[PDB]
């Protein structure tokens, strides 16, 4: 067996490298919104938490973790704390994930009432909120769930520890159940299957909503060519009528509200003439409707896709962050559960066990990376402030 310090050097080498990254890349992220008032809205609010949890994830957890891997004699509850610190920053990283999942479906559902209703106060307030949560879940174990009262007293005695220490490891303080049912399955899994439901409504939302952005412009032009087409009075009104209805219901700024005025002004007229049996002047009349098609209509129909696919895209950033928080984290999950429902499996070996470690501490480097390849006002303000 080749010296313990050998492979525990690279192990906290590598621990230190991520957190020396995680702090750095998520200070950045702070320091942009702090600068930036175009970054300054709800759903960054909840991105500074996010980055705030990261760089405690290098601050504080990153080195219990080191502290942890020389299973030094420790007060047991002491171990037990520097042990739970990491699932209080995980916790909080979920409900902060979650948070901006639901930002962004209030955004694309109910565009018109979403400033009335997701505000800055009511934000910080949630940020406070879920920050006590997560404390009240990380630290459950503190509350009686752990195996101070059973320690292991060999290995304590073999290491000459004093009276109520413990060798400090996660496992032997943090019992299993609470990591897999407690832990994993209620506090991580169910949250991350909630926010995989709230992103496909979101992209469902966005779907339909360019569908019918869409469907609104066919059954104009459509309506164009019956009424050109048509053969009597009658013909020219059931047409003209369609096109009323759906030009109201697509007006659900200034030159916005202009060209709509100008068009179901000219529904009207022509629909004035249709019924007084002037089929010619009718037809003419509508001709106009397409000098105010290009000139307004058009324009409009191009600017509400735009926002349509810019939300969108905003959506899948936030996806790829929270899918790749689960990609970092589940293997160590994983494991818990294999040591857990498995006694007879030999457990993971060590050297598995430091990489789904560190893989789990990469996450908190991740973030600002995405932001950068991702979002330009984030892009160019990581430049201004890298080169100023
Ligand atoms: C505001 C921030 C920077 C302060 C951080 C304080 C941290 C480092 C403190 C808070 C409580 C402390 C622990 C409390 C009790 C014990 C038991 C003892 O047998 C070994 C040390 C150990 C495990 C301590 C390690 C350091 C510790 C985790
Ligand atoms: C911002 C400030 C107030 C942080 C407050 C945290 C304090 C109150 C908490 C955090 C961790 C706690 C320690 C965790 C573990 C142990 C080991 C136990 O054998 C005696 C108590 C002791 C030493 C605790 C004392 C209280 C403690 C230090
Ligand atoms: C989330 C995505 C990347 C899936 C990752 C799956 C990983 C975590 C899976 C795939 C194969 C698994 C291993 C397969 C077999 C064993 C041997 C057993 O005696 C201990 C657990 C152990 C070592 C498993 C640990 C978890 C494991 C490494
Ligand atoms: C996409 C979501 C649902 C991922 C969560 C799936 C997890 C909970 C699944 C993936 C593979 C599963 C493991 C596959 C094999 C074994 C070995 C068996 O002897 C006990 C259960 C155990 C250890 C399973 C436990 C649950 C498990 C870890
Ligand atoms: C303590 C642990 C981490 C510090 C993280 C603290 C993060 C604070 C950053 C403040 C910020 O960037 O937000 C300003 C806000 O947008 C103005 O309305
Ligand atoms: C011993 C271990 C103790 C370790 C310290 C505990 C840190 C706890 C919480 C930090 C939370 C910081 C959260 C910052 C979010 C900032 C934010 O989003 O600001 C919104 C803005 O104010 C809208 O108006
Ligand atoms: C700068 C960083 C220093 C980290 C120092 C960490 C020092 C930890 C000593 C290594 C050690 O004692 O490792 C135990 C090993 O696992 C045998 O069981
Ligand atoms: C800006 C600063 C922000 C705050 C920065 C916080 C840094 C915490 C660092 C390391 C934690 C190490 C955990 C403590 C290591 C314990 C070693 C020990 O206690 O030795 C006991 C042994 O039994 C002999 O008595
Ligand atoms: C803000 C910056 C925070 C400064 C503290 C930084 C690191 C603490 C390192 C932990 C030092 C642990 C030494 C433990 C030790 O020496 O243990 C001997 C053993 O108990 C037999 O005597
Ligand atoms: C906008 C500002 C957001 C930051 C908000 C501040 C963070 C709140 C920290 C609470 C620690 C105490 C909670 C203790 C609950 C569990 C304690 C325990 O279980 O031991
Ligand atoms: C939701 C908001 C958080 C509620 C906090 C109150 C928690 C009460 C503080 C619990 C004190 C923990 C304690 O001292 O427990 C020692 C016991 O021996 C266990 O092992
Ligand atoms: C969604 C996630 C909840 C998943 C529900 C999973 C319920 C698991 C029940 C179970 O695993 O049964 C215990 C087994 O007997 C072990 O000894
Ligand atoms: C389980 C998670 C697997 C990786 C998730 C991911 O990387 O994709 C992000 C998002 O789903 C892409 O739009
Ligand atoms: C999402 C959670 C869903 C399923 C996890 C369920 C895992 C249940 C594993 C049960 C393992 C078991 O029963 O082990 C018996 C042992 O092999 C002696 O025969
Ligand atoms: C590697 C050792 C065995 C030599 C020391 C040790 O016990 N290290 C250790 C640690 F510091 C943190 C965790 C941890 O965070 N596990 C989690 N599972 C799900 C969410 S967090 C697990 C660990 F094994
Ligand atoms: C990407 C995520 C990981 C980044 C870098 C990972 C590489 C090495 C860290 C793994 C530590 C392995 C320790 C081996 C020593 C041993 O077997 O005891
Ligand atoms: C542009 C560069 C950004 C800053 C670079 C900082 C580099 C820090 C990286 C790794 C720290 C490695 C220290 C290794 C000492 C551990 C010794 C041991 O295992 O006992
Ligand atoms: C991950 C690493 C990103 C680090 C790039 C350099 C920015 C650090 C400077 C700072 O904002 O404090
Ligand atoms: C290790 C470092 C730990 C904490 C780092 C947190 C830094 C994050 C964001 C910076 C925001 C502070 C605001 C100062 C504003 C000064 C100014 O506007 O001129
Ligand atoms: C920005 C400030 C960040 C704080 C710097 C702290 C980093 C130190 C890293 C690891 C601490 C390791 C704890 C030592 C374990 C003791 C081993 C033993 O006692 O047997
Ligand atoms: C704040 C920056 C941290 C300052 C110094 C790092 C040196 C820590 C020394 C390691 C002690 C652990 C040990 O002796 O085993
Ligand atoms: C440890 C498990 C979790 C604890 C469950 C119950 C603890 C807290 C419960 C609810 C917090 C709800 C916040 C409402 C505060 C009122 C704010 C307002 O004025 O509108
Ligand atoms: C590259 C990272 C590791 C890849 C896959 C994990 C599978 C390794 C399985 C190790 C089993 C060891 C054992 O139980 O004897
Ligand atoms: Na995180």
């Amino acid at each position: 067996g080749a010296p313990p310090i050998m492979g525990s050097s690279v192990y906290i080498t590598v621990e230190l490298a991520i957190a020396v990254l995680a702090i750095l890349g998520n200070v950045l992220v702070c320091w942009a919104v702090w600068l930036n008032s175009n970054l300054q809205n709800v759903t960054n609010y909840f991105v500074v938490s996010l980055a705030a949890a990261d760089i405690l994830v290098g601050v504080l957890a990153i080195p219990f973790a080191i502290t942890i891997s020389t299973g030094f004699c420790a007060a047991c509850h002491g171990c037990l704390f520097i042990a739970c610190f990491v699932l209080v920053l995980a916790q909080s990283s979920i409900f902060s994930l979650l948070a901006i999942a639901i930002d962004r479906y209030i955004a694309i559902a109910i565009p018109l009432r979403y400033n009335g209703l997701v505000t800055g106060t009511r934000a910080a307030g949630i940020i406070a909120i879920c920050w006590v949560l997560s404390f009240a879940i990380g630290l459950t174990p503190m509350l009686g769930w752990n195996n101070c009262g059973q320690p292991k007293e060999g290995k304590a005695h073999s290491q000459g520890c004093g009276e109520g220490q413990v060798a400090c490891l996660f496992e032997d303080v943090v019992p299993m159940n609470y990591m897999v049912y407690f832990n994993f399955f209620a506090c991580v899994l169910v949250p991350l299957l909630l926010m995989l439901g709230v992103y496909l409504r979101i992209f469902a939302a966005a779907r339909r909503q360019l569908a019918d952005l869409e469907d609104n412009w066919e059954t104009l032009n459509d309506n164009l060519k019956v009424i050109e087409k048509a053969d009597n009075a009658a013909q020219v009104k059931d047409a003209l009528t369609k096109m009323r209805a759906a030009a109201l219901d697509a007006q659900k700024m200034k030159d916005f509200r202009h060209g709509f005025d100008i068009l179901v002004g000219q529904i009207d007229d022509a629909l004035k003439l249709a019924n007084e049996g002037k089929v010619k002047e009718a037809q003419a009349a509508a001709e106009q409707l397409k000098t105010t098609r290009n000139a307004y209509i058009q324009k409009y129909l191009e600017r509400a896709r735009s926002t349509l696919q810019k939300e969108v895209h905003a959506a899948k950033s936030a996806a790829i962050i929270a899918g790749l928080f689960a990609l970092c984290w589940l293997p160590l999950h994983i494991i818990n559960c294999f040591t857990f429902f498995c006694p007879d499996c030999s457990h993971a070996p060590l050297w598995l066990m430091y990489l789904a470690i560190v893989l789990a501490h990469t996450n908190s480097v991740v973030n600002p990376f995405i932001y950068a390849y991702r979002i330009r006002e984030f892009r160019q303000t990581f430049r201004k402030i890298i080169r100023s």
